[PDB]
């Protein structure tokens, strides 16, 4: 059993007044067509409260873009995990392309993050993804293993279920140039073995893990990613921050 | 006469609770006794749109922590300028000492966002301040001059009506070893004899720019600070976080 998943990340791309629309359409529109499949969206942090309260009770699942490794305390501009399970966010992201591209996150930066989070009952979505030199000069495993195991050192098997991933190649993000099916697949597929390698042969763990594709993601590409083995859901950036293409994903 | 400013940055110290708590607190407080003195507070970004729901109308200003160099657009986990003003903040800290040290924040990164921020007629409180290390080894002048010079590189003359220093030396900053009032007046002299001469004219400008002084600004400290010539102000931080403390800086 794997959970398929279908999750919209706003970015820093609308408006509270489009966020405020966006959360009432979605409520109103996708928990009747998301059938066995997860939904999930995440906010700008300055829109996650109201957000949060429009999708209460709802199925529809909120998750946060970023977190600091820290309970209350003097971080400057952080948000806490404490802050977001006051206001019912249990899920945070974790090392999209744009933080570590243009806020300089670190694999350590991430882990310290994730194992903050799953020690404190959080769910996490990490992210991981190649640019187009690492591609193009073979560097694709080295960078994909690079970011598993450094950024999920030191968690042991038990955190594994509230653990999501995101492959997302940095050369498909809004740059329209989607990975084709088996380009995604060849690349999943790696990722599940690097976890069941990270126990050693722990196909249970490998075997429950969703894997999400992002980058370009739209509903006219969604489904023959979905149709691969190693493909759980969609991890979507663009299309997910207006009603018709986010309901036209499921 | 510069105005004089007095400053809470609530960090991330705060429950949404306890940030809600205070802003109506410090709406039922502090207008009555403010004065002739600016108040301003910085709420977590994500108690921001209900901490300035709270205060809208008053005479207590709302600023946030940090922002991204870009309306809005694709970086995750930022916040943007455009989503700051639509819920009517429009100061914004750049630069505090937690972010140069917990999140890598550089002078050429703090001065990309001021630049932004004051093109979109922001006010920027930029934040300056030597370590103990720097201070000890005769490195405080060379610091300042750098982040000053760096920072403020290539800002126009007629942005300098929306900029606000805060001079927070970070063995201040909750360590409870609050700078006596020579020691600061020094620094802020320094520090205003630098912006005079960052071009030709600029003593014209720099008698008006306000100087805040933090770390470790208390009730029973904070007096002393303002009578000193070049201190226009505190930037306060756990005193901030409770409304008596806070009142007891007007």
């Amino acid at each position: 059993a794997r959970k398929t998943i279908i999750a919209g990340n706003w970015k820093m791309n609308l408006s509270l007044k489009e966020a405020v629309f966006l959360a009432h359409s979605i409520r109103e529109k996708i928990p009747s067509i998301s059938k066995d499949k997860v939904s999930m969206v995440f906010p700008s942090t300055l829109h996650l409260e109201n957000v949060s309260k429009i999708l209460e009770g709802s199925s529809v699942i909120v998750g946060a873009q970023n977190c600091y490794h820290s309970g209350l305390a003097a971080f400057t501009g952080e948000t806490s995990p404490d802050q977001l399970k006051e206001i019912g966010v249990k899920v945070v992201m974790v090392g999209h392309s744009e933080r570590r591209q243009f806020l300089g996150e670190s694999n350590f930066f991430c882990n310290d993050k994730i194992r903050f989070l799953l020690k404190n009952e959080f769910t996490v979505l990490y992210c991981v993804g190649e640019t187009l030199s690492e591609r193009e000069s073979g560097k694709t495993l080295e960078v994909l293993s690079s970011q598993i195991r450094e950024g999920l050192k030191g968690i042991d098997s038990v955190f594994f279920s509230n653990l999501i991933l995101a492959y997302e190649p940095v050369w498909a993000i809004g740059t329209g140039k989607v990975a084709t099916p088996s380009q995604a697949q060849e690349v999943h597929s790696f990722i599940r073995k690097e976890i069941s390698g990270l126990f050693v042969g722990a196909s249970s763990i490998s075997e429950s893990i969703s894997i999400l594709y992002g980058g370009s993601v739209k509903p006219d590409n969604i489904q023959d990613l979905l149709k691969e083995k190693d493909i759980d859901g969609g991890l979507v950036g663009g299309a997910s921050q207006k009603i018709s293409s986010f309901a036209g994903l499921f």
